[PDB]
């Protein structure tokens, strides 16, 4: 059998990564270009420039273009067989934007295979330093956007999110306000995802519905740009964005540039690029009723949503593997640092003793409940440690083992309560995917399984955006919108079952979840 494959790209904050996935849906090749290490002339740290104000965070667009030259030439030098690539897709670090100068599409459509991309596109950008997801300098544009469309809730119902500083519309509004000459000289605005797709097409790619939802611009229901949001951000913005498309769209064939320079087959299809979190959702193969918990410095919840309920917290996006439905992200600032601090304070400085504390305590923790927010939390907006005993009295401390369970049960009950607030419901078919450092702890995943009353599976997500992108490319080849994504990726490696809810978990948490939710509201009302 000749080995056919799809490429899955990731234009990330710190690097450009690629995976090659074969027709049996196995990864057989991976490569990357690290920005600080491989393009040090740009002077980035973590792939970005943090500006003097401590809020403006950007990346040079030509660094991303040049990184693509380096990685393609690094693949060629390793003997990678580009003639086997049937299709490609990719992921882009979300929210980041690219501003193409007037006349740049002529340079894209007239690329010569004798030259590199960086050389040929060096004068194509009206903005050299692109805002990225880490930028937090647009608070005034956020408040202006919300006020213009009738408020924070009105903006979320419409776009799936209230105004967030990193969301593209607020960044576009600042560039227009502070550099109106460069904005007037911009013919096209892309996301990192659609910018990367444009490079492979040798023409402008549209923005997909899923990454297009991370801008405070797209009407997530109607799948059209909100005229009110467009007008409140910057003038003539719709023509600079172009109509958005379903994520499972063949946006074109690969440019002849890649055919002639690297030996891609002329029939290689470019499937629309999407955001890195939507691509990881595809990579993890979430379906209706499923949830993914990414445990790390920040804890991230990925939800499948048939019918969303946009809120002042979280982000609802159009679903990348099912354009009729949605997905959501909920981010928790107090993640792995709290779990480490509580371990070090309450048990021996090891994860084994943390697990023994969970093994030596009952489900429900005897009615002892805890909230652990040493840094200001996002979901919800609370700071401090708040402990309550079985009589709902506020207490100064717990015994060490009770503390460990109060943290872990509390953190997972909060994820369930906040997911449910966005319209998520546990179903009979529900599978929980857990990833990150803490997913290596069986006792922690047992609490997660017990709290949701659903089985927990463990998966490696180091390349989930790359892998999800290659799956999405295969879905485009296997029939696209005519076939379900889930049927295409049935052949992919299955995740390992790590825990199933204990008998009686349902009875314990059905009574305790509403009490935890009421205590959260009590702490919140004491803040205002
Ligand atoms: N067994 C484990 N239980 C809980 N957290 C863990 C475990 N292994 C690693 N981690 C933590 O996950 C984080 C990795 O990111 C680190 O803070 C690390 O201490
Ligand atoms: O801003 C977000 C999500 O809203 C980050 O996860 C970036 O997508 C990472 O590149």
């Amino acid at each position: 059998a000749p080995r056919r494959c799809c490429l899955g790209w990731d234009f990330s904050t710190q690097q450009v990564k690629v995976v090659a996935v074969d027709a049996e849906l196995n990864v057989f090749y991976e490569e990357s270009v690290h920005f600080d290490r491989d393009l040090p002339e740009f002077g980035t740290q973590g792939g970005v420039h943090v500006h003097k104000d401590g809020l403006t965070v950007t990346s040079p667009v030509l660094m991303w273009v040049q990184a693509l030259d380096i990685i393609l030439e690094k693949m060629k030098a390793s003997g990678f067989d580009f003639s086997q690539v049937l299709a490609l897709s990719g992921a882009g670090q979300q929210h980041g934007s690219i501003y193409w100068k007037a006349g740049a599409q002529q340079a894209l459509t007239s690329l010569s295979p004798d030259l590199r991309l960086h050389q040929q596109l060096q004068d194509c950008f009206s903005i050299s330093d692109c805002p990225v997801w880490m930028d937090s300098s647009t608070t005034a544009q956020c408040r202006q956007l919300e006020a213009a469309v009738g408020g924070a809730q009105a903006l979320s119902c419409l776009t799936g999110s209230r105004a967030y500083e990193r969301f593209t519309g607020n960044q576009i509004a600042k560039i227009y306000q502070q550099n109106p000459e460069a904005y007037s000289h911009t013919e096209r605005i892309s996301l990192v995802s659609s910018f990367a797709a444009s490079l492979f097409l040798g023409s402008y790619s549209p923005i997909d519905y899923s990454d297009g939802s991370g801008m405070n611009l797209l009407q997530i229901q109607d799948k059209v740009w909100s005229q009110a949001c467009l007008g409140a951000c910057a003038p003539h913005l719709e023509e600079k964005l172009s109509p958005p498309v379903p994520s499972c769209s063949v946006v074109g064939a690969i440019s002849s540039y890649y055919v002639q320079r690297y030996g891609f087959p002329p029939g290689c299809k470019v499937v629309a690029f999407t955001g890195d979190n939507p691509a990881s959702l595809a990579g993890m193969r979430l379906e209706e009723g499923d949830i993914a918990v990414s445990l790390g410095t920040s804890d991230t919840l990925f939800l499948w949503l048939q019918e969303p309920m946009p809120a002042l917290e979280g982000h609802i996006f159009c679903n990348p593997v099912d354009s009729q439905h949605y997905m959501a992200l909920l981010c928790f600032k107090n993640g792995s640092l709290m779990r480490e601090k509580i371990r070090n304070e309450s048990v021996s400085r090891s994860w084994s003793d943390f697990s023994k504390a969970l093994q030596s305590t009952e489900m429900g923790n005897g009615g002892n409940l805890g909230f652990y927010f040493d840094v200001m939390e996002i979901t919800p907006e609370i700071i401090g440690r708040h402990r309550f005993n079985t009589e709902n009295h506020k207490v100064a401390a717990f015994p060490g083992d009770v503390e460990v369970r109060a943290l872990i049960e509390g953190q997972f009950m909060a994820k369930r309560i906040h997911a449910e607030g966005l319209g998520y419901r546990v179903m009979s078919k529900t599978k929980i995917l857990a990833t990150g450092g803490a997913s290596h702890n069986r006792e922690i995943l047992q609490v997660l399984a017990d709290v949701f009353d659903a089985p927990v599976y463990v998966i490696d997500t180091a390349n989930s955006a790359c892998v999800g992108s290659a799956y999405r490319a295969f879905h485009g080849l296997a029939g696209g919108t005519d076939v379900p994504f889930s049927e295409v990726v049935k052949l992919a490696p299955n995740p390992r079952l790590a825990a199933t809810p204990s008998p009686g978990a349902s009875q314990v948490y059905e009574a305790l979840l509403p009490q935890y939710a009421k205590l959260e509201q009590r702490i919140l009302s004491q803040t205002r």
